[PDB]
């Protein structure tokens, strides 16, 4: 299909990369008496531009860029970040990926006005991962991250750190954000506004670059791949410039939840929206040329329903020096790491159906904006269930998220004889993609923190309409662990709080170093992680 947005110079403009993130200060844990760090951002709109001659685009980021600062939080060191909408529109923080408190976690109606902000706790307990910060507010999620408001987060860990990998965000180490989008012939951006389907966009960028080139060195590399995009799924491949329909190869690392059993050995990348793989690439036979990343076209294979423009087949472009500069120390494993799979059961899974009721898309056939039915299950705490997932459409894909847990792909169905489990599907993850007519059934450890958390499809348009759900992680009233002020996400005492908005850059009020201290000793004095000690 012919492109819409004006034409682009190509591979024309380095890849960007996000800058980390510097917390504010630190503040005592008063039960541990560890530290805590605490971060404030900004949520402003901002004017961009992509198209080098003409016109700006209209966005609004996490402290007025897209995409938001990057996190690299150590583990067991717990966060807590302040956003302050300064914005046009509510909003509702999601960190895809930490299994925090419900009322952390980005509920879609616990929101922030303009004028207001919202501290989040987060616990950083989980294994090495690659996480994502985005919108969540109800019914507006997929234009409010369309225009900026996501950024990466990582849970790092020392202890993998001696697999001496390609390290070092930014040369070795770096992050592969890919969005799909389009604009106007003034070079703004066209609305997300209005799309009741998909809106697949017609432009390709990484890190808010549409194409871009890379040069680099004939030596392994860490890539860390994520679909932000709304409604478009990937398939990647690599490709000599002179034999583009030729794959180079190369090695997928880790998933969305952490590094896998084994290194999957492959030459095509599966990836939706939301999903995150790691991947390492051995720039070392292809010195001195010119290696080019693609989008596979015809619908990523005939798996989706995506449609493919003039020139969304490339992604980017790798140029390799003639040497290394300095030679590969660097290395990759082929064992990586235990993986927690959850024990086994044999029950019968839990069956959820996507689909839509006319023109809304719907989980089992109830969208969530309907309060009554909602809820579609009751999980105690440390159960494992098996859910099974069912796309039995053939006009959409659906890529599915579950929010708190980590979950092993038990299998997948292709009605269309597509596909069976892929091999980067072996570890653990927390989105997986039902292609046309599939069914996957996935199993997790529902544990271990009670709350009322969402599932939902991760494409924005469907989640917005409204194809979204939500499951009660329930204990018994002798649990403890001050649950029974953690389990309601819109729980009174965590809601947003107006502010004066000349406070912020003066530090005074609630951001004198005092109230800031106050508060997040108040906050830590409820133990909130502390299930998982
Ligand atoms: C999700 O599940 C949680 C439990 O994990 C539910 O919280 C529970 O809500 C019930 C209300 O039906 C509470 O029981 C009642 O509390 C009142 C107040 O003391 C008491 O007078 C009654 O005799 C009864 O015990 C229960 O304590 C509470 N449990 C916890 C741990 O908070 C929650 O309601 C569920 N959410 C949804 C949306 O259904
Ligand atoms: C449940 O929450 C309370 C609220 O913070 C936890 O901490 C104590 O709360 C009392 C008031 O209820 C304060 O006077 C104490 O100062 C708090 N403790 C500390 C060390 O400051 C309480 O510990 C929590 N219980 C569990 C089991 O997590
Ligand atoms: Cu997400
Ligand atoms: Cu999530
Ligand atoms: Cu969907
Ligand atoms: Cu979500």
């Amino acid at each position: 299909v012919a492109q819409i947005s004006p034409q682009y110079p190509m591979f024309t403009v380095p890849l960007p990369i996000p800058p980390v993130k510097q917390p504010r200060l630190t503040v005592t844990n008063p039960v541990n008496g560890q530290e805590i760090w605490y971060y404030e951002v900004e949520i402003k709109p901002f004017t961009h531009q992509v198209y080098p001659d003409l016109g700006s685009a209209d966005l609004v980021g996490y402290d007025g860029m897209s995409p938001g600062p990057t996190f690299q939080v150590p583990r067991g060191v717990e966060t807590v970040v302040r956003f302050i909408n300064n914005a046009e529109a509510p909003n509702s923080v999601h960190l895809h990926g930490s299994f925090s408190r419900a009322a952390f976690d980005g509920w879609a109606e616990d929101i922030t006005e303009p004028g207001s902000f919202k501290d989040y706790y987060y616990p950083n307990r989980q294994s090495a991962r690659t996480l994502w910060y985005h919108d969540h507010a109800m019914h507006i999620t997929a234009e409010n991250a369309y225009r900026g408001q996501a950024g990466l987060y990582m849970l790092t860990d020392p202890a993998e750190d001696a697999l001496n990998l390609p390290s070092g965000y930014g040369e070795f180490d770096i992050p592969m954000i890919l969005t799909s989008k389009q604009y106007t012939a003034n070079g703004n951006l066209v609305t997300t506004n209005g799309e009741l389907n998909s809106f697949w966009g017609d432009v390709i960028h990484v890190n808010g670059q549409p194409w871009p080139f890379k040069n680099v060195e004939p030596r392994k590399y860490r890539f860390r791949f994520l679909d932000a995009a709304v409604s478009r799924s990937f398939g990647l491949y690599f490709a000599d410039t002179d034999a583009i329909d030729t794959r180079l190869p190369f090695k997928v690392i880790a998933s969305d939840s952490g590094l896998l059993e084994h290194p999957a050995d492959t030459s095509l990348l599966y990836i939706s929206m939301a999903e995150r793989y790691e991947v390492v690439f051995d720039f070392s036979d292809y010195a001195g040329k010119t290696i080019e990343l693609r989008n596979l076209g015809g619908s990523i294979g005939g798996i989706g329903t995506d449609t493919d423009y003039d020139n969304t087949d490339k992604v980017m472009r790798f140029v390799v020096a003639d040497d290394t500069t300095q030679p590969d120390t660097s290395v990759v494993p082929a064992n990586l790491r235990d993986v927690p799979f959850p024990s086994p059961t044999t029950n019968t899974p839990r069956q959820f159906r996507f689909g839509r009721t006319g023109p809304t898309w719907t989980i089992n056939g109830v969208a969530f904006a309907d309060v009554q039915n909602r809820l579609l299950a009751n999980v105690p705490v440390g159960t494992v269930e098996r859910w099974e997932l069912i796309n039995a459409g053939n006009g959409w894909t659906h890529p599915i998220h579950i929010h708190l847990v980590d979950f092993k792909v038990i299998s997948r169905t292709s009605g269309n004889n597509a596909r069976t489990v892929m091999p980067y599907e072996s570890g653990l993850k927390d989105v997986v993609w039902l292609g046309r007519r599939e069914t996957v059934v996935v199993e997790a450890h529902y544990a271990p923190f009670p709350g009322v958390y969402m599932f939902h499809c991760h494409n924005l348009i469907h989640e917005d309409h409204d194809m979204m759900a939500a499951f009660n992680a329930t204990v018994l009233p002798d649990y403890g662990y001050n649950a029974t002020v953690f389990v309601d996400p819109m729980e009174e005492l965590w809601q947003a709080r107006p502010y004066e908005l000349g406070e912020f850059q003066a530090q005074s009020g609630q951001f004198s170093v005092q109230a800031v201290t106050e508060r997040i000793q108040t906050m830590a004095e409820y133990r909130p992680y502390a299930a998982a000690d």
